[PDB]
């Protein structure tokens, strides 16, 4: 059976009990924690390319007010629908398997200035989401998969001084 398990879940979960935040910049700025997983239960014979996209968690947007994420108001219009593939890809389900899928360089961003760049609205509450796209197959076969430990709120600066911390302990 397909299994596409977290990497470093008990690292995610400490930032995750803060509530997460991930820095935005114009010129994009890459993920701390990195999001890497295990994958088992590929055809290791056949091709495939991984995709990474961030799903909107909420109907509203965040704000941190006397040290605690409340809901901060009416959302602003979702983020365009930007994909960042995995640079492996396309690969051998071997490939995939043989050792955990790191997207160490992805960047997120709060302006469109290409670079394959994610955009993200500030103070809005994103889960990562990757997907598995099969090579060759007249049915597009795709399977997708969250990571709910790694959700986090978009920020141009850290609100919470513990998450800034934290970021400097563990990186
Ligand atoms: C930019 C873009 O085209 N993103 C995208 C679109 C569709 C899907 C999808 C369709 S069926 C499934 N499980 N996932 C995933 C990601
Ligand atoms: C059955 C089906 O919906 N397949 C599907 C959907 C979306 C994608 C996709 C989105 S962005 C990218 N590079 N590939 C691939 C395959």
């Amino acid at each position: 059976e397909l299994r596409v398990g977290l990497e470093e879940s008990e690292l995610w979960l400490r930032f995750k009990e803060l509530t997460n935040e991930m820095i935005v910049t114009k010129n994009g700025r890459r993920m701390f924690p990195v999001l890497k997983v295990n994958v088992s239960g590929l055809d290791p014979n056949a091709m495939y390319s991984f995709l990474l996209d961030f799903v909107a968690a909420d109907n509203h947007r965040w704000k941190y007010v006397n040290g605690e994420w409340v809901p901060g108001g009416k959302p602003e219009p979702q983020a365009p629908s930007c994909v960042y593939i995995h640079p492996d890809s396309p690969n051998f389900g071997a490939h995939w398997m043989k050792a955990p899928v790191s997207f160490s360089k992805v960047k997120l961003t709060n302006k469109l200035n290409g670079g394959g760049q994610i955009m993200l609205n500030s103070l809005h509450k994103y889960e990562p989401r990757i997907h598995i796209v099969r090579v060759g197959d007249p049915q597009r076969m795709i399977t997708s998969h969250c990571f709910p430990e790694t959700q986090f709120i978009a920020v141009t600066a850290y609100q919470n001084e513990e998450i800034t911390a934290l970021k400097i302990k563990y990186n």
